């Protein structure tokens, strides 16, 4: 059940506990939660941002709700204020929706960066490792997680009705098993140097090392990319979806105009921690993969 469809149409939707249970069980099992009727409307004064020329550099436009800081775009202060307001509203609406849908996580949901992506996917071309037309779980070389989950909310805001074309791959445990013969330990001392030199924000844990290896080696495995089990799904304009992108294999093939919000969640806040990439990797390699993990005496 790679995609679980929900009826909720509002960012303030009321959920029964039965729907909450369906959502958390599906999310933690590695399904995409799909809300075809959950549109994120833009204000008239924001429609001008549906324009790829707002991107000023190599990265997409980003907003940090914790610090109220907008990056990746240049321009007049007034335009930057409006664009910050758009991404801040996305941060607020997604955060409220997640608290309505996932009370089990309580206050453990920690918001991270908002992304606005106005460039058409089908014209993109990057290095193999950065090429998100290749199935991957999310792992970012400059930003180790220390084991925390990467939970993402996505909304297709295309104003011409164009879908966002994804592919969704096989379960994480099967992906890990497929790539296990290709995994290797880090070179001794290298991660410490990456930290000392400011290449990584924080220290890259062994977990983050292996997630990066899965991400990178999986993208370079051309036979796996072509032949592994996967479903193609078009997320319609005006829809929203929610997914642990560190667990669900995903790729994007085409589309334009997306809002995305990242949240972090500690593994011990999950309903079924044993389903997390951290615990699956720790079991598969029989070792502790994050030295900063808490210790449970019993
Ligand atoms: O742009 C998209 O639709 C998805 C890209 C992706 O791989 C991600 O956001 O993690
Ligand atoms: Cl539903
Ligand atoms: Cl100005
Ligand atoms: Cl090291
Ligand atoms: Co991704």
């Amino acid at each position: 059940q790679p995609i679980i469809q929900f009826d909720a149409e509002s960012w303030e939707a009321e959920f029964t506990q039965e729907i909450q249970d369906k959502a958390i069980e599906g999310l933690e099992s590695g399904s995409v939660l799909f809300f075809p009727k959950l549109n994120f409307p833009l204000l008239t004064e924001e429609l001008k941002f549906l324009d790829p020329t707002w991107v000023s550099g190599a990265k997409n436009i980003s907003y940090d709700p914790r610090s109220a800081t907008l990056k990746g775009v240049e321009g007049k202060s007034e335009d930057l204020r409006l664009l910050s307001g758009l991404l801040k509203r996305y941060a607020e609406k997604t955060a409220a929706f997640l608290h309505l849908l996932f009370p089990f996580y309580g206050s453990s949901l920690k918001i991270a960066r908002t992304s606005f992506r106005p460039v058409e996917i089908s014209g993109r071309a990057t290095s193999a490792r950065k090429d998100d037309t290749r199935l991957h779980v999310d792992a970012f070389p400059s930003s180790p997680t220390g084991g925390e989950r990467i939970l993402r909310v996505f909304s297709n805001i295309n104003p011409q009705g164009k879908p966002r074309s994804w592919r969704i791959g096989e379960p994480f445990q099967n992906y890990l098993n497929h790539l296990l013969p290709q995994l290797s330990p880090p070179a001794p001392g290298k991660r410490f140097l990456l930290y000392l030199f400011g290449i990584t924000k924080g220290y890259r844990s062994l977990y983050d090392h292996y997630m990066l290896e899965l991400h990178d080696k999986g993208k370079l495995d051309l036979e796996y990319q072509k032949n592994s089990p996967q479903v193609a799904f078009d997320f319609p304009a005006g829809s929203t979806w929610i997914v642990f992108t560190d667990q669900v294999l995903h790729a994007v093939d085409k589309g334009q105009f997306l809002l995305e919000q990242t949240f972090h969640l500690k593994v011990n806040a999950l309903k079924h921690p044993e389903k997390s990439p951290l615990k699956l990797l720790e079991t598969a390699l029989n070792k502790k993969l994050v030295s900063s993990e808490s210790f449970k005496l019993a």
